[PDB]
């Protein structure tokens, strides 16, 4: 509870209020990833069948898991189930297709063409954590960009075993291949290859601290592989106008609680009465959440914060660039062109988180502990890469010979400037 | 050397040429940096006098490059140079417009509208080397997406006494602020931020070995900022037929590897007489070169490779995924949509990569060390960021509603069912 008046705060109490967890990064854990990757690197799948021993009783046969394993698993899916990821698919695939960049084919002169165009990344691992209720729709949010953008191969790996609602996922939208490994040595398996599975170009995936500690060691070397992003702690930030419904603004802020202990949850509303009725609504609803150890652990850290007006929310919410922005007030549209930072904007009393983590078609995997700054939500661009093209006709480069010799002549590169010299020279004589 | 026939060598030796040398790390340039980056957050400019003091004769004073200074300088430059930076720039600026993403929005089904907007990275920073022979040319090619993109500060920091032409350029593309700092003491300034240089969100611009650690690090660290491209070695590689002058693709090697001694030129040709003629075209070009010591080193490590024809060509390009790609070929732009990997290709006998450099529009500022397999060239994009944005109707909330709740509930996220149920029936009450 405890509801915080903004202008009464001191400038500083202020930006410690929104200031985020600071980084602990333990060499525990620097030095056991590092450990691991060597490990993995050097003696391959040996390696991971050890680690399938050591963590969780799964003493792993085949690194890859079959097609008759996929089909079982398949077949013990629900209809409700099979039909609803169609849907979040369906709509996924749709909001991304619309993404592609159209292309770029311009003569900045007469006979000087320059084009952008785009090459899919080349192969691509998805990471998906484990355990007994996997959030599988991650699968969906991965793979489905990764099929659009053409990717060559697109594998998974996923801690034994795994649970049927990923496999079903992973063969819907088209993984090739899935693999029984998980923990840091997946992603090592991943930027170095195995016997069993394929090195990669690029990692995508959030996981534990292992797991984001092996894709920060893959990610600076130069045997490893490239990562989606870093990692950081969930985070959103509501706007509520007095025109917000309490238990709405509450439901966002514990959807959002449930996801771990580390989650930040904030409220930026210009009325006293709302703070106090959105806390209020908080305790009801939490009260009936079954497993809420880690939703009350999270809200220690939650800010109910109340404003002198609506533009110091939207003031409030740049500086901190949440990862979700929900704003639940009347003219929410009109507000989004004023919004400079966030990761993903859900609009209006009908627009909970857990749309867009779903069946919005947007995509869930999204820049987080302040990243908003410069990062941007997962998107087709990430599975992909521009790539420019030029030819200068013999006119255009006439055209701009003498400006390139200036140029070249001026950074004293001669051999730059003579490469230009011989072209010309040799029109000349062909003239 | 002279010439390697490909197909004459073992399976392992073909995998030797296509790899890349090692780095390393220097475990006392990386300490260096690190106590410059913390010298230089904890004192700021004071700190930066320091060093100033001790690496020049002229200790500096004012660490902003005043309006005045900059007049002077502009003056100083000749009317030849100031017109082709001019031709430079629009074209440059012509390309870049071009990139300019159309807008995204759609409703993956009625009433779910989803959108993707962009929005500029706030503030960016830009380092360029100091020296003899300043390549102000790259101001144009940072500075100039940057105005495009919409970032409201823009500053640059180049080693003093700062050359003219930087200067001019950097007020020609609109430059804001041109401070007196080099080397890691001006990325641990941009990064950090002191009394006099701004604190930006992202740094571009590469530069030598203590400059590329300083940004790795202050990439790294949660107190820092972005930065634009992991570094390497420079690297051009050149596929020729028969049809190829000798003389333009050696014009072409040489300007790549008077870049510096670890440049990396190769040579892929199906024709054994076009590989001599070229090594002869080279040696001869390079007794012409003034001072071309760097351009003799960085040949010791280039490879003019005979293959069996243009698709094994095309192949051994794309596994290598080279920064520059040159296409002398009679049917060059119909190999375009073979190559998977390249950060810039040129096509023809008239497109020199000196005209790519400094006037065709592309931007020069590209991936190479093999970063090319996942990284775009520098673009307007890397001064922006993505933006996520959805809101539903009622009809649409209440049209996937059942979709939500099914996943939420297969998730065993209890609180983002919730969300959706509460929703349900305040619109039941309602109507
Ligand atoms: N941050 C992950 C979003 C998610 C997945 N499932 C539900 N919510
Ligand atoms: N790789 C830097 C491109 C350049 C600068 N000037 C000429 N060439
Ligand atoms: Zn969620
Ligand atoms: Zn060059």
């Amino acid at each position: 509870n405890t509801i915080i008046d903004w202008n009464s705060c001191t400038a500083e109490q202020q930006r410690q209020l929104l200031m985020r967890p600071a980084i602990s990064a333990s060499e525990s854990i620097t030095r056991t990833v590092n450990d691991i990757l060597d490990n993995v690197k050097a003696r391959g799948d040996e390696a991971l069948r050890e680690y399938s021993a050591k963590f969780d009783k799964t003493t792993v046969t085949a690194l890859k898991v079959s097609a008759e394993e996929i089909a079982a698993a398949s077949e013990r899916l629900s209809d409700e189930l099979k039909q609803a990821m169609a849907v979040a698919v369906k709509n996924i695939e749709t909001f991304h297709t619309a993404q592609k960049l159209p292309p770029v084919d311009v003569e900045t002169q007469p006979g000087v063409r320059c084009q952008q165009v785009t090459r899919p990344v080349a192969s691509v691992g998805l990471y998906i954590p484990g355990g007994s209720a996997p959030l599988f729709s991650t699968v969906l949010m991965l793979a489905t960009p990764a099929s659009i953008a053409g990717c060559k191969k697109v594998v998974l790996c996923s801690p034994p075993p795994i649970a049927d609602e990923i496999l079903y996922a992973a063969q819907l939208c088209g993984v090739q291949d899935v693999f029984n490994v998980g923990g840091a040595q997946a992603i090592a398996a991943l930027a170095f290859g195995t016997e069993s599975v394929p090195k990669v170009d690029k990692i995508f995936g959030p996981g534990n601290a292992f797991v984001t500690e092996a894709k920060r060691q893959v990610s600076q070397r130069l045997d490893g592989a490239a990562i989606d992003m870093p990692a950081g702690p969930s985070e959103v930030l509501v706007i509520a106008d007095s025109g917000a419904t309490p238990d709405f603004v509450a439901s966002d802020l514990l959807s959002q609680a449930e996801h771990g202990p580390d989650s930040q949850v904030i409220l930026l509303t210009p009325a006293a009465d709302m703070a106090r009725r959105v806390a209020e609504a908080v305790e009801r609803q939490l009260a009936e959440l079954p497993r809420a150890e880690t939703a009350r652990q999270a809200l220690n850290a939650s800010r109910l914060i109340v404003t002198k007006d609506l533009a110091q929310c939207v003031e409030i919410s740049n500086q901190y660039g949440p990862e979700h922005l929900i704003i639940q007030t009347r003219n929410a549209r009109e507000l989004v062109d004023s919004i400079t930072s966030a990761g993903s904007v859900f609009l209006g009393d009908w627009s909970p988180e857990s749309a867009g983590d779903y069946a919005s078609g947007t995509n869930h995997v999204l820049p987080t502990y302040g990243y908003t700054a410069t990062c941007s939500s997962l998107g087709l661009a990430d599975f992909q890469k521009r790539m420019t093209v030029q030819e200068l006709s013999k006119e255009g480069f006439s055209a701009l010979a003498s400006t390139i010799e200036t140029l070249a002549a001026a950074e004293r590169l001669t051999a730059h400037k003579n490469a230009v010299t011989l072209r010309v020279n040799a029109l000349k004589e062909q003239a």
